[PDB]
Parts: C-alpha cells; sequence; structure tokens
C-alpha cells in the first residue's frame, strides 16, 4: 500500500504503447477495473479508429500520442515537419519527433535545435504538445545525453523522452536522472516533462523511476502532464497485479 499506491499512480501515468486489431484492443487495455492509463501510443495512421474506440468505450479522455522522424532521428527537417504535421490533421493529442542524435553525435547542434523548433511551432498551433525523444541509450554519453536535453528544451520541446523502444537500450535509473537534472539545472519544470520509455518492467522499477522525480522536484511535479511511463501491457499488467488484478 506504499507499493500499491504508487503503483495506481503509475498506472494513471502509463502512455500505453504497441493493425487495426491490435490498436483497437490497445484501447480496451488501457481501460482497466482500476482507472483508465493517461494515453496510448501508436502509429499516425490509426490515431482516427483509436480515437473513435476510445470514444465508444467511454474514455474520451485517454489521449493518443504518436511518433515521427521514427525511430531513425534523420536529420531532414522538411520530412521531420510533414510528418508531424500529418500527425497533427490525423489528430494526435502529442506528438514524439525523434531528435537527430546521429547529426548530433558527428557535431552538429543546429540541425536537431532548426527541427525540434520547426515541429514545437505545428504543434504549439495547434494545440499538440511536442514530445523530443534524444535515443539515450545511442547517444550513451552523460555529456551527449545533457546536451541533446538542453538543445531540445531552448528549441521549444513539452517534454523530453529517453528512447524511440526501437534500439537495444532504453530508459536507465542513470539517463533518466540526467535528464530531469537538465529541466531542474534550466529551472524549466512548470513547461517541461520527462518520458521514461524502457527500462519500466515491473511495478517496483515504476516506483523508483518516480521516486527519482519526486526527490528531484517534490512528490507533486510528477503530475500526468509532467511524468509519462512509455510502455506496453507488461508494466501495466505488473502494475495491476500488485493492486490484486
Amino acid at each position: 500500500a506504499t507499493l500499491k499506491a504508487s503503483s495506481l499512480r503509475a498506472l494513471k501515468l502509463m502512455h500505453l504503447a504497441t493493425t487495426d486489431e491490435n490498436v483497437i484492443a490497445l484501447c480496451h487495455q488501457a481501460k482497466t477495473p482500476v482507472g483508465n492509463t493517461d494515453a496510448i501510443f501508436i502509429y499516425p495512421r490509426f490515431i482516427p479508429i483509436a480515437r473513435k474506440t476510445l470514444k465508444e468505450q467511454g474514455t474520451p479522455e485517454i489521449r493518443i500520442c504518436t511518433s515521427t522522424n521514427f525511430p531513425h532521428g534523420n536529420d531532414d527537417i522538411d520530412i521531420a515537419l510533414a510528418e508531424t504535421r500529418a500527425a497533427i490533421a490525423y489528430g494526435a493529442d502529442s506528438v514524439a519527433v525523434v531528435f537527430p542524435y546521429r547529426a548530433l553525435m558527428a557535431g552538429n547542434e543546429q540541425v536537431g535545435f532548426d527541427l525540434v523548433k520547426a515541429c514545437k511551432e505545428a504543434c504549439a498551433a495547434a494545440n499538440v504538445l511536442l514530445a523530443v525523444i534524444i535515443e539515450t541509450g545511442e547517444l550513451k554519453d552523460e555529456a551527449l545525453i545533457r546536451k541533446a536535453s538542453e538543445i531540445s528544451i531552448k528549441a521549444g520541446a513539452d517534454n523530453i523522452v529517453t528512447s524511440t523502444g526501437k534500439v537495444a537500450v532504453g530508459a536507465t535509473p542513470e539517463s533518466a536522472r540526467i535528464m530531469m537534472e537538465v529541466i531542474r539545472d534550466m529551472g524549466v519544470e512548470k513547461t517541461v516533462g520527462f518520458i521514461p520509455v524502457g527500462g519500466v518492467r515491473t511495478a517496483e522499477d515504476a516506483q523508483k523511476y518516480l521516486a527519482i522525480a519526486d526527490e528531484l522536484f517534490g512528490a507533486d511535479w510528477a503530475d500526468a502532464r509532467h511524468y509519462a511511463f512509455g510502455a506496453s501491457a507488461s508494466l501495466l499488467a505488473s502494475l495491476l497485479k500488485a493492486l490484486g488484478h
């Protein structure tokens, strides 16, 4: 019941991930006997069918998140932006664009800034939030992790995100802490949230991830707008099991 209280908390912070059939089932999985995940995360094309299914089962407040420049994080701005504009036209509540991390690793900090800033202008124009996935498991270095997060934040990111879930290494407690300390060190905790993708597998993992946030900013900071678990139904069935379900 410290574990049950934080399990419930984490369940409601979930951005539940994973065909028309799979996405429909996903929406039904997001609606649980103890409450609803905050959102789902799906490919842009599935947004209209998801919106409808979520509307039908009585859960229109469950948000729909999606990804662009994904999963590779290439450095073509116009492609990243056209993808982001389509995501919006589909009805996304937020878009996770992949930061051009290879470009930053080959010494180019400016293309990450321009790219994030172009997708942010599109999203803000439509009242859509922009998340930025820096892909910590590829950047690897603490210094590059800070750097990608700071550029993202200056370019207007609303949320910074560890990972795509598509490479070998997702979130670790250490990359999570580095990224949140950038939010702290720039003093932008009102305007910027955080999302670990990968690395959270169990109810006990989630509890530990939130405790980093609570210790950094206080226990009120991590609210639906400022913290999400970018995760699948294994985390969810863990969280629910921890609740007697």
